[PDB]
């Protein structure tokens, strides 16, 4: 293809020559692992000269199907060579259906489909707004929407300007106004934040996860879901990464039996095939995006929606919650017996279902050279806030491939602490 | 053997389109207005309903599907790309998202290329590039970066996108808005020249020609101009050429008709010849690298899948002479609706549009707008108007010769009935 024929007549060989034809051309917006990958399947990739590595980062949860499932890429090939894109100003065979099987699967009367998670959030927030002004008639331009420090949604200007990261925000202003930014996992100050009747929502995410892999105490989400119906404000949850399987429920929410006022999908609804997200909602709230006050071009494309269809049920018919939650309790156990007490420079292990993250002491250690010695033992990872180290495998893992997988982890941060020395 | 869809629609028993729109109207949120059509497939210029009547498509993704609807190497790329790795993230490198964003890189003259996914996050992307090449590179005040933009202009949906339109049902109850914006009317170089004067300005963000507005062609010379006083002041221009670029209007970019080089070009839409969303966003190097790393990312831009397609997507538009082709019949077609409508039909305001991106308004209060709409669809036409009463005619470019001549008929047809019925 043509893609094929272009890269050939560059006379690429070596992993050298496409980081450096990457750095020339590409925006220089990321410092990647320095692997160039070219083929995916399951919980594996391959680089260039065939080398193998277990995937641990997953797209940051967008692969819990693993590469190229072989369903997802039938159904993407299947609808592809039929119809992809009709608009939404036009009806079609597929986009009605997908809604109707989300609808059913989470349990929403309305299902808006857009393309990045971004995105879904920032839907979300324009439906808490206009429900706010239309609905509770809070008075025009005063509605807040309430967030938690070191969340993380996306990237655009409004994204930015409801960040506490100084990187996703610096020199982007001005910027959007309407957040009051709490700290995560503290309901006193949410029901602080609570008491002003112009807030519209509390948008959060169950485990922060760009944030750290921040795990919530007990009770955090169920006792946030009671302050906000209270006040008759909307709790919108983003499950983009925590989501379809990866914390060991279908949703983390359900962990505390939380059903989200407005929630938010993205991510592995596509199995990482093409970009697709979700709001879902109640219809007295999703109701309130009238004809022409909001939209998107791709946004329910009949191919996107057939990849959702088949990403979703491949997370039931292969029970991969289940196996999430097995994994994930078996993967922290191990680690935590034998990495606690034999590496100091390790602060905590922590996660839910395979969404686990080892935080470690970037004052003690090189936090980089976990993640190259991680790469020499075939492990493929990029830490978030350069000091948690993250473990997101694929869910269809499997059990070999995941009892190697760790035994090559711990392997890995043994051999820093012996370095250290 | 039936995929999950299939099995599932199956499961529905959806039979005629009464069924379709009523599935619809119950799990899908009521933001759009659609068209009582259910299409089923499509192939190249045609698309056909769930009972088989065969249609023209006239919007084609609003410029989304120039190279057709399953456009067969596109969707082959697509095939073969995704049976080998569909997703890395931009953390790990691969084999492809580099060459792709070369081969863009060379085709349309810029240093670095930025990769996101819709259109909106294009323009997204380009105003925080902007605002931080200001801040750093210029060396305005923090926070007092302004950026102008025109009446009418479309370029997305974030709030942000809501905050800079002056369309009420974009921004209505949508606030409170992101400040920094300065509107002016489109195609008037004088309002440009006052903004300018505002030292704070890091850009000028700007449609050849404007889409949603209504196919507003701007008078000989706008952007030409345009990009001397910016460059005058040092001010960045942003060319959307979403809507506009890629062969639609005769020429690869719209920016051509005036010899514009925009400082960031903004391309979406057919980029992908609507099978997936890509979008990019190009500029010299000393603009692009404001964005340096963890202060701009996303998880599906320059995802492998996307690059592949993309690459095939633009090799069509260059090897099938889409903008030759675009010109020739879009010549023919205003020829065409002018000599057979002027005169003949009275509420038609303006026939305008360059290459296959082309309007005809009508006068809403001597005709309903939507008998034109219907009118079209009974003649085998499907299009979309914008503003209620500027009917578009934007068929894909692969459209053939004997295709275009039938579809030109038919439509000429639908507006001289709409006329006799009047």
């Amino acid at each position: 293809t043509n893609i094929e024929a272009y890269r050939d007549g560059l006379k690429l060989k070596t992993e050298e020559d496409f980081f450096a034809c990457d750095r020339q051309y590409v925006c220089q917006n990321y410092a990647p692992v320095p692997v160039v990958i070219s083929k995916g399947k399951g919980a594996r990739v391959w680089d260039i000269n065939g080398n193998e590595y277990y995937d641990f980062l997953a797209g940051v949860s967008s692969l819990s199907q693993g590469h190229c499932h072989p369903r997802v890429i039938a159904a993407l090939c299947r609808q592809a060579e039929r119809l992809t894109l009709t608009l939404r100003a036009f009806g079609n065979d597929v986009t009605g259906p997908a809604c109707r099987f989300m609808a059913e699967m989470f349990g929403y009367d309305r299902v808006l489909l857009m393309n990045t998670g971004a995105e879904a959030g920032e839907s979300a927030l324009k439906i808490a707004r206009k429900w706010a002004y239309e609905v509770k008639e809070i008075p025009p331009d005063s509605a807040k929407v309430i967030l938690c420090n070191n969340n993380y949604w996306g990237r655009t200007i409004t994204a930015c300007s409801s960040s506490t990261t100084f990187d996703c925000y610096n020199n982007f202003g001005p910027f959007t106004p309407g957040f009051e930014l709490i700290d995560y996992d503290d309901v006193g100050a949410l029901e602080e934040a609570l008491k002003d009747p112009n807030v519209a929502a509390f948008f959060v995410e169950p485990i922060q996860g760009e944030g750290g892999v921040n795990v919530p105490k007990p009770g955090y989400l169920k006792r946030a879901h009671e302050l906000c119906r209270s006040k008759n404000v909307l709790l919108i949850v983003d499950e983009i990464q925590t989501g379809l399987c990866r914390t060991g429920r279908l949703l983390a929410a359900d962990h505390d039996e939380v059903h989200p006022d407005i929630l938010l999908l993205g991510k592995s609804l596509s199995a990482g095939v093409v970009p697709i997200s979700a709001v879902m909602g109640r219809a007295d709230v999703m109701d309130v995006l009238k004809p022409g006050t909001h939209g998107s071009t791709f946004g329910g494309n009949p191919l996107a929606c057939a990849v959702a269809v088949e990403a979703l049920t491949v997370l039931k018919d292969e029970k991969l919650a289940d196996r999430a939650e097995r994994l994930g309790a078996q993967f922290r156990d191990c680690l935590r017996r034998e990495l606690y007490g034999k590496v100091p420079w390790i602060k905590e292990i922590r996660g839910r279902g395979l969404l686990n993250a080892v935080e470690v002491d970037s004052d003690a250690i090189d936090p980089n050279d976990v993640v190259m010695k991680l790469k020499e033992n075939g492990i493929l990872s990029k830490p978030t806030r350069g000091r948690v180290m993250r473990f997101i495998p694929p869910l269809v893992i499997t059990d070999e491939e995941h009892r190697d997988a760790t035994t090559r982890i711990i392997k890995s941060f043994l051999a820093v602490e012996e370095e250290r020395k």
